[PDB]
């Protein structure tokens, strides 16, 4: 997640304890239980970073949930890129003429966000993690469907 800091946006990390913990949920409850559900989607109320997601995700599901996670994530952005490739005053784009979002942004590998959580807060706008979040959060029901 991103807290506003005296310099500027700063990146904080998911609690530890909560990504333990909703692993268990997700093993002990399962994909499909409203248990699971609930506190995902919880932990994901606050805007997060690609960095948040991936991690979050990697850890929370087994290698071919991930897998699949991230097939869906893809997808979920690139609609996201479509939508805000279309309309110019999307949320996810910047007021200014080069500020529109693209996939490189979203994934957080753009030039400065490449592993750096740090670098992506001090990058991303606030409606690039909005759409960044609800993206991540559909791609992991589309993996509980598909469960
Ligand atoms: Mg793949």
């Amino acid at each position: 997640p991103v807290v506003i800091k005296t310099e500027g946006p700063a990146w904080t990390p998911l609690e530890p304890k909560l990504i333990t913990r909703l692993a268990d949920t997700v093993r002990t409850k399962g994909l499909r239980s409203p248990i699971t559900m609930a506190e995902v989607e919880a932990l994901m109320s606050s805007p997060l970073l690609p960095h948040d997601v991936t991690n979050l995700m990697r850890v929370i599901l087994g290698p071919a949930p991930y897998a699949l996670w991230m097939d869906a994530w893809g997808v979920q952005l690139q609609t996201v890129i479509a939508a805000a490739t279309r309309d110019p005053r999307h949320p996810a784009n910047g007021q200014g003429r080069g500020e529109r979002t693209n996939l490189n942004r979203l994934k957080g590998l753009a030039d400065g966000m490449v592993g750096n959580p740090q670098g992506q807060a001090a990058l991303l706008r606030p409606g690039e993690l909005v759409a960044i979040t609800a993206s991540a959060l559909q791609a992991f029901r589309e993996v509980a469907r598909l469960a």
